[PDB]
């Protein structure tokens, strides 16, 4: 999986989020809107089925979205949070204070929220340790390995694919100052380096989806999603976020 987002200066439409999920395409994933008895509404890109079901990406009525990476550097041994984000905590700064305790009882996991405001990356090591990146005015990135590797028991290891992705993204996003979602869009379909090594993955791992959301101040936020399951065809998805959007019933929205 890769993850990147642009604040600032650095986009023309505000906060952008994006998440490209590569997995073995052995299971079905859906968008849906759960409105959960306490806590915030929001929208989800679960996993159907397959060896490990759940919420991999969304964003709450409050407007603040966060994506996920596995932290396949270290261990399956050594190696959830998503959702009480989703439903808790409505902004970059909720988080900031209760991340010495949020994340200080997290699973090993890459995160990257963002919001009207800005971006922030989570990297949480083996247990409790984990360090805090907060931009607002430029760029950001993550794949499938830590930054900091200050934050494990001893040397990870990292995956070909995370290494060749992360520098994909890294050089395509050095191009212009900023940045758009048509732009995202098409960078998450870069077929450079192979079929495994690419950022839209088709080897042992394809790209079950594309997320990509913008969070413009003041303003309802725009999420674009591609559902890319094995076996059907590929849907699209370009949403609304604003009042009325959030008081439709729970439901899935993709596949319709």
């Amino acid at each position: 999986c890769t993850l990147w987002g642009a604040a600032g200066t650095a986009s023309m439409e505000g906060s952008l989020l994006a998440k490209n999920r590569d997995w073995k395409p052995d299971h079905a994933q859906s968008l849906r809107l759960l409105h959960p008895e306490h806590g915030y509404a929001y929208l989800g890109l679960y996993a159907d089925n397959g060896s490990e079901p759940g919420i991999k990406a969304g964003v709450n009525q409050k407007g603040l979205a966060v994506v996920a990476a596995e932290a396949s550097s270290l261990p399956r041994a050594l190696r959830g949070v998503l959702t009480r984000l989703l439903r808790d905590y409505g902004s970059l700064d909720e988080v900031a204070s209760a991340a010495d305790k949020l994340f200080a009882q997290a699973r090993p996991v890459f995160l990257l929220l963002a919001d009207a405001g800005g971006l922030m990356q989570v990297e949480i090591g083996q247990h409790g340790r984990y360090r805090l990146i907060r931009q607002q005015s430029g760029t950001l990135a993550h794949t499938n390995h830590y930054a900091d590797t200050s934050l494990l028991d001893g040397a990870q290891t990292i995956g070909p694919s995370s290494q060749a992705r992360l520098e994909r993204i890294r050089f395509l996003l050095d191009q212009h100052p900023a940045h758009t979602l048509s732009e995202f869009e098409r960078l998450s379909r870069d077929r450079h380096d192979g079929p495994d090594n690419s950022l839209w993955r088709s080897g042992r791992e394809h790209t079950l989806a594309g997320w990509r959301i913008a969070l413009p101040a003041g303003a309802p936020p725009r999420l674009q999603l591609t559902l890319a399951n094995p076996g059907r065809a590929e849907r699209d998805g370009d949403y609304a976020l604003d009042s009325a959007f959030w008081a439709q019933p729970a439901r899935t929205l993709l596949p319709k």
